[PDB]
């Protein structure tokens, strides 16, 4: 009334959503991959970006240290996720690797761990996810290819990268809790709001970064065995890797050098320390 | 308390006789881009919109880059933090007399094209930006560390990766005109707000994938030769390839095959027209 046009040059709307850093601080403890949590291992260090907070990462680091007041160190910036409650929630994930001084992986993803055979639960996965694909018979088809090229459903081999695109897949067909289906289907413990999506992005950046170059002193001691450093990175993939090929990519990549100490003990470079301190949080990569 | 402003920012990329070049609005002077708002049901989703709205060029794939936030003073009054969420997208480029008008890569970033030999620009910016790093002897050390690893003096030499991590020393520098130093001193064509920040990120993130595994199918035609898809990775990385070490690595990772068809090049020799093996467009299919 009296002229309230529709846009007016005078007048900005700015729309406005709750920002969330989340962090998934990973830690590898007697081969077995640990991921900080909270709330009794309901969800993930988080809070909100806030005013006071001069970045994305210092305002993670105040609520990592005021929920665990654990020590964490480098942090690099996962995946920005709209909630699926889209609408009021903007959730930031931050990827960073310890030394544990906690929860498993697989508890919260038991079907990504192959490292002794393909687990039994998958069996079960594979029999909802083919009832879910033949439910609708135009999308039959498409369903099928992705859980082919996710889960191996009709065959196809396992690529230990795709942990997001696999969890996506089971919130799509309702198999987690947190799709709150009307017949409640879950596979693994899930997690408070969509934490367990912050997680798999996490597992795959991981895993992506140990494929081609695994920069993970932050995850050993300062000295290790080439066999102890097979066995972290075999837990991180939830795969058994070839002893030849590793060896080889290890040297490959220049990463780790003998100290002279005793099966021969290794350190990785100050190159690849020096390197990391500069590089900051958004990481040159391929994938994320 | 936690509340933020998410402005999606779209680097859509195409490749044009041989020169990488981005989709801008007004006149090359802003990326196309939109704030999140409550209907948008993704992120993603929400940037077509305006990516629609402002070009009326289609977009195929969209690869989420990263987020950033703001250091403002008075974000009080805008209750709330202001963040900037970018994505990446391959297109091949159209005419069409919408308004858009599309702009190379090495207009806004000249010192990242070494195609012919490293630019003479970067005789400049390492002067400025070691009169930066002497000006304040308590970070001397620390700046000149910074200067050298991101600026190929490290070396190392030039890594095209770190994009980003460049523009970034440049902006802490005063050395871009979105810095407003106090004597203003700038190099490249400026953008509106950060967005030049995104278009580093973009850059950074295509010559990470082009390096271990060139997806690129969106930026060639149907079929192409193989001198075609060098001068494309080479527009894209601004450095010239080892033609042997090329084709290796893309017969290794087995991405093009043969079509059957030959074309004449503009010498006079005839050529094997080669496109992205089916497989390769079901893989990138088959996500998000
Ligand atoms: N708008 C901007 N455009 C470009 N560079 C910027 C901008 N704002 C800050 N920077 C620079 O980017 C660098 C990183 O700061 P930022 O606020 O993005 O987070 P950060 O946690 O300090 O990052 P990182 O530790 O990953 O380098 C700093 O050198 C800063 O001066
Ligand atoms: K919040
Ligand atoms: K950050
Ligand atoms: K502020
Ligand atoms: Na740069």
């Amino acid at each position: 009334y009296d002229d309230d046009d529709k846009d007016h040059p005078f007048t900005v709307t700015i729309g406005l959503a709750h920002a969330e850093l989340i962090a998934v601080v990973t830690a590898i403890t007697t081969d077995e991959p640990r991921v900080m949590t909270v709330r009794e291992g309901a969800a993930l260090p988080s809070g909100p970006f806030e005013f006071g907070h001069r970045t994305l990462q210092s305002g993670l680091r105040e609520w990592i240290h005021e929920q665990t007041h654990h020590p964490v160190g480098y942090l690099e910036q996962l995946y920005t996720f709209a909630d699926r409650d889209g609408g009021r929630t903007i959730s930031i994930g931050y990827l960073g690797l310890v030394r544990e001084q906690w929860h498993g992986w697989y508890e919260y993803f038991p079907w990504e761990d192959h490292r002794q055979g393909r687990p039994d639960i998958l069996d079960s996965i594979i029999d909802k996810l083919r009832a879910w694909a033949d439910s609708e018979p135009d999308s039959r088809a498409q369903r099928h290819l992705r859980a082919d090229f996710t889960f191996g459903l009709d065959g196809g081999g396992w690529n230990e990268e795709l942990t997001l695109q696999r969890y996506e897949l089971l919130y799509e067909a309702g198999l987690v809790g947190e799709a709150q289906s009307e017949p409640r289907i879950n596979f693994g413990r899930p997690m408070f709001a969509d934490h367990r999506r912050i997680l798999a992005t996490g597992i795959a950046r991981l895993r992506a970064k140990i494929k081609y170059r695994p920069v993970v002193f932050e995850l050993m001691a300062d000295s290790f065995t080439l066999l102890q450093l097979q066995r972290a990175i075999e837990a991180l993939a939830g795969l058994t890797l070839h002893k030849q090929n590793f060896r080889r990519l290890i040297e490959q990549q220049q990463l780790v050098e003998e100290t002279g100490d005793m099966a021969k003990l290794f350190r990785f470079r100050q190159t690849v320390l020096d390197e990391r301190a500069l590089s900051g949080t958004k990481l040159p990569l391929s994938r994320n």
